[PDB]
């Protein structure tokens, strides 16, 4: 094996990013415009998201409506409960105000 002019330049890169950190209580949110999956409900015409795991965590979805109501689809009675992604409006615990885009 005459080894000459050998190829093998040093080509490092390793890639670490845990990010582990928990001293004690730590971690904490409640600011608005933020996004959340729910369970859909149907109740007073507009619709109601309900945050399971909470237990105690019940919404209310209008679209950010809260004025006026446009109920035109028979189709939502059906999809109702199935669970989607909405906007949150005000988190305050039991009551929260619920606002769906699109």
């Amino acid at each position: 094996m005459t080894v000459i002019k050998p190829s093998s330049r040093p080509r490092p890169r390793k890639n670490k990013n845990i990010k582990v950190n928990t001293y004690r209580t730590s971690a904490m949110d409640l600011s608005p415009g933020s996004v959340h999956e729910g369970i859909v409900y149907f109740k007073d015409g507009i619709f109601k998201v309900r945050l399971l795991g909470y237990e105690g965590h019940e919404c209310i979805l209008l679209d950010y409506l809260n004025y006026r109501q446009d109920t035109l689809d028979r189709l939502k009675e059906r999809l109702v409960g199935r669970v989607i992604k909405t906007r949150v409006v005000r988190a305050d615990g039991l009551y929260v105000d619920l606002r769906r885009f699109f």
